[PDB]
């Protein structure tokens, strides 16, 4: 599994002092149990633009629905697999308590089913140029950013399944926030291949895209980093494929060891199971009513998932 959503803190403290200073001063100012975190389910409005050099990766409409399915599943903890999830760690789960719908209405208020499609002459899309988010350099133009989460499905290339923009870079780059996931590793079952099938690449996703960091801190594999999550155990590198519970490692050396069926780890999607309660706090406290930088996104999100 890779992402290009990694935080290596020390890289960044000594090339990029000020955003080094963004992300501090951004985990400085959170308040996970401010009076104006909404209570209720949060409503994501989505829009998938698909864009596709040749057929295959001119995905179906099935495949679409199918992600949409696997996100509400996650972050509601209505995933069949949560079964999978160790009784040491199932205290710990939680219930995002947010849902995902696609949008109903564009931009410009015509109607839509929420699935964009665009013919490309780029073969290979490239994280660097973040091109797929632009439609004069061959991708299709985010959607209003603070309204819809955008979800760009397009051909990464073999190394990459997916890369999503951090809520700390919101203020400075809003045009190219959102999600991008490899073609081949899209929805669940159908054209998405093993062992990235299940459509968990886009829960990964749209977890960093809501706050989250790789569980093992983006360190390289010491004990240094963080994900700034205490209920989720420190840990050395990332987990690939699956391992056994329990695994330990040299961050965490006891039993119940270390929580590679997150789903913010390298493993399998069939592996993972599970957000923390502790992550969901740290989702949700963007929807904060007074302070959260996602919080517009509730106001028209009922209008633009209603046809
Ligand atoms: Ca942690
Ligand atoms: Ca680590
Ligand atoms: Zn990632």
């Amino acid at each position: 599994r890779t992402c290009g959503s990694e935080l290596n803190m020390e890289q960044i403290r000594r090339t990029e002092p000020l955003k080094y200073q963004r992300i501090t001063d951004w985990e400085n100012q959170i308040k996970l149990h401010s009076r104006s975190v909404p209570s209720s389910t949060i409503l994501i409005p989505v829009v998938v633009h698909v864009v596709y050099n040749n057929s295959a990766q001119n995905i179906s409409d099935a495949q679409i629905i199918s992600q949409i399915q696997v996100l509400n599943e996650d972050f509601r903890r209505m995933n069949a697999d949560q079964a999978n999830t160790p009784s040491a760690f199932a205290n710990l789960a939680g219930n995002a308590n947010i849902e995902f719908k696609l949008a109903r209405r564009d931009p410009n208020g015509n109607t839509t089913n929420g699935i964009t499609r665009t013919s490309t002459s780029t073969e290979t899309f490239s994280m660097e140029m973040d091109n797929v988010k632009f439609s004069n350099l061959g991708g299709n133009n985010a959607w209003n950013t603070r309204r819809y989460l955008n979800i760009w499905v397009c051909n990464l290339g073999d190394d990459l399944l997916g890369y999503a923009q951090f809520p700390f870079e919101f203020q400075t780059k809003p045009n190219t926030d959102g999600v991008v996931i490899h073609y081949k590793h899209f929805g669940r079952d159908g054209s998405a291949e093993s062992p990235y099938d299940k459509g968990r690449t886009a829960t990964h996703a749209v977890g960093h895209w809501l706050d989250l960091r790789h569980i093992w801190g983006d360190d390289g594999g010491s004990c240094s980093g963080t994900d700034n999550i205490a209920d989720t155990p420190n840990q050395g590198g990332y987990n690939e494929g699956c391992p056994s519970f329990p695994k330990t490692d040299h961050c965490t050396n006891t039993s119940p060891g270390v929580m590679f069926m997150n789903y913010m780890d390298y493993t399998y999607d069939a592996c993972m199971n599970l957000f923390t309660k502790g992550q969901v706090e740290r989702m949700r406290s963007l929807f904060d009513t007074q302070t959260g930088i996602r919080r517009e996104m509730q106001i028209y999100a009922n209008e633009l998932t209603n046809p």
